[PDB]
């Protein structure tokens, strides 16, 4: 079994483009963490990771260079991902979706508050701890959109097409926060319907045209109760300046509904 200083690398949790993530167990003390292995953009990632301190964001423990391998030591989420809690074509019980959505908003308010955009919110990047607490993971696409209290517009296109906001396909430059809000709306759809609404929010996508024409008698919308669906009407708004902000999501009727 491979090892790093005091830790044993004992199994693969994830295989992504950006290296492997391993379960690491201190042989002495028995503490289990996760270790991202990069065979060396990473200067920046580690800088953002060291900023992160919130119960709904993956904590960064530190890194070691060992030749051309960088090791990034991070909080372990032993509950797997939100992706594995979503039943295809069904989703999950509304009260569980609501709790995960509450946690996802707490995490995203946190990141936006330290001027960080995640840029790839999707169920594979939302991990669960042993108590099913949600942790926003993977800061490999994350970037600074606010510094010294001044906003910078983004112009890099990145993310995952079914989760990306339409302005990202159409505008030369756009605001960071409404793109992350949109991807949370697609995550909420996936949790309540167990299906993604469209391949991408482009005019050439029939499913996206159908939503803009308010055909909510179609899937996935017909599986979603009127209350969460009215919130999805405010989140999945094509014009990012008309799109609901997180302060106004927090005042939404479904957001505040007591559930099982
Ligand atoms: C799958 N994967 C990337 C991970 N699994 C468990 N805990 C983690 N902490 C950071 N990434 C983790
Ligand atoms: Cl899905």
């Amino acid at each position: 079994v491979p090892f790093v200083e005091d830790w044993d690398l004992v199994q693969t949790l994830g295989e992504g483009a950006y290296g492997e993530v391993q379960l690491a167990v201190n042989r002495v003390t028995e503490e289990a963490v996760a270790v991202k292995i990069v065979d060396m953009n990473i200067k920046k990632e580690i800088c953002i990771l060291k900023m992160l301190n919130h119960e709904n964001v993956i904590k960064f423990y530190g890194h070691r260079r060992e030749g051309n391998i960088q090791y990034l030591f991070m909080e372990l989420a032993s509950g797997g991902s939100l992706f594995d809690r979503i039943e295809p074509d069904i989703g999950m019980p509304e009260p569980d979706a609501q709790r995960f959505f509450h946690q996802l908003m707490a995490g995203v308010v946190y990141l936006h508050g330290i001027g960080i955009t995640h840029r790839d919110i999707k169920p594979h990047n939302l991990l669960l701890d042993e108590r099913d607490n949600l942790k926003i993971a993977d800061y490999s696409l994350a970037t600074v959109f606010r510094y010294n209290n001044r906003e910078r517009l983004l112009n890099k296109m990145c993310g995952t097409l079914p989760y990306v906001a339409p302005e990202l396909l159409k505008r030369r430059e756009f605001h960071a926060e409404p793109v992350d809000v949109w991807s949370c709306g697609i995550v909420l759809t996936a949790m309540l319907a167990g299906e993604l609404p469209w391949d991408q929010p482009s005019d050439s996508c029939q499913e996206y045209s159908d939503w803009k024409e308010k055909k909510t008698y179609l899937n996935p919308w017909k599986k979603i109760d009127s209350a969460p669906l009215a919130l999805l009407h405010k989140i999945l708004v094509e014009n990012p300046s008309a799109r609901i902000t997180i302060p106004d999501i927090k005042k939404d009727r479904w957001y505040n509904k007591p559930l099982k």
